[PDB]
């Protein structure tokens, strides 16, 4: 349930029916403990719902949170860090994948620091037809809050000096 430094580990998203979304085939562990993972990816197949393949084209670190509802990817493109966040329940490892439930909402980051609150449209009909129940909807909205914090304040994945250390980490290890 903590992965190791070094592990190759699958990440597998899944919708709140039970339903797989994502599943990501290869990501390297550089810190497993009880409350965080952060990992690096770079041309990990991708796996879709309806099982359609694609290939990652940069090198990504994946930071997950034990008691937070949100996961970030950030990955490394020619002009800068973009952020990927998505809204989701806390991960749970075991021996198959590190696994957490997507929630729709994300929020993408631009190298300049701007960020946009993406899938308000997408949350809202999921949430009807998978009757999220009520205190999920109110823990999102409260994570999303907290995010545009985290993303304002360069807390956690978006602090300068957290890409420069797991950046080099990820560059030596792969
Ligand atoms: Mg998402
Ligand atoms: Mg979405």
């Amino acid at each position: 349930s903590i992965p190791k430094e070094g592990e190759n580990i699958k990440i597998q998203s899944y919708k709140h029916d039970g339903k797989i979304h994502r599943v990501w085939s290869e990501t390297t562990i550089l810190k497993g403990t009880d409350h965080v993972v952060i990992g690096g990816n770079d041309h990990t197949l991708v796996t879709e719902s309806d099982g359609r393949t694609w290939i990652t084209r940069e090198p990504a670190i994946v930071y997950f949170h034990s008691e937070y509802w949100f996961n970030v990817i950030c990955m490394f493109r020619e002009d800068g860090i973009y952020y990927y966040c998505n809204l989701s329940s806390p991960f749970v490892c075991d021996e198959e994948a590190l696994k957490y439930i997507d929630y729709d909402l994300d929020i993408k980051v631009y190298p300049n620091g701007k960020y946009h609150l993406l899938d308000e449209d997408e949350y809202e009909q999921h949430m009807n037809q998978m009757n999220y129940p009520h205190d999920i909807d109110i823990i999102l909205r409260r994570n999303v809050d907290i995010l545009q914090q985290w993303i304002e304040q360069k807390k956690g994945p978006f602090a300068p000096d957290f890409i420069k250390v797991w950046k080099e980490r990820y560059k030596k290890i792969r």
